[PDB]
């Protein structure tokens, strides 16, 4: 191998990883 800085995309980790969108949830999303 790895050269000089692979960058590392900032943000998109704090609950915004897209994975688990209303999967482990059974809240009141109903009338």
């Amino acid at each position: 191998x790895a050269s000089i800085v692979k960058t590392t995309i900032k943000a998109x980790k704090k609950l915004c990883r897209g994975f688990x969108l209303x999967c482990g949830c059974h809240f009141t999303g109903k009338k």
